């Protein structure tokens, strides 16, 4: 039994006391949430699209951007990080999310918090 959370699992319970919803701005916690962020690992479950297993990553901390407000060229074509997540025939529930800013200097990724599982002890 592995300690982890699922990432919005874990702002229900001690992030707003209420549970996740289509109509809760994530922005309203996840602004000021940065510095807990800043330093976490998170086991992130990559969607199966990707053929990937969930791996850890240390969140260096937040995206002053949803993923839907967050927009990436790919050829010349202009696609947010929802409009990715889309084109793997998977529609975000939640592209209002500030995903993780992660990976390195040089990678700067942001990975969907939903996705995310957060082991406690990691963290």
């Amino acid at each position: 039994g592995a300690m982890a959370m699922p990432m919005i699992e874990y702002l229900e319970r001690f992030s707003l006391k209420a549970k996740i919803n289509n109509t809760t701005n994530l922005d309203y916690s996840r602004r000021f949430l940065e510095p807990f962020l800043r330093g976490i690992n998170v086991v992130y479950t990559p969607p199966q699209s990707f053929q990937s297993a969930p791996r850890v990553y240390r969140v260096n901390g937040l995206s002053r951007a949803p993923a839907s407000s967050e927009t990436f060229e790919h050829d010349g074509k202009k696609v947010t990080i929802a409009s990715y997540f889309h084109s793997r025939n998977y529609p975000l529930k939640f592209p209002q999310l500030h995903c993780l800013n992660v990976g390195s200097s040089i990678k700067s990724i942001l990975l969907p918090i939903e996705l995310c599982s957060i082991e406690e002890g990691q963290a």
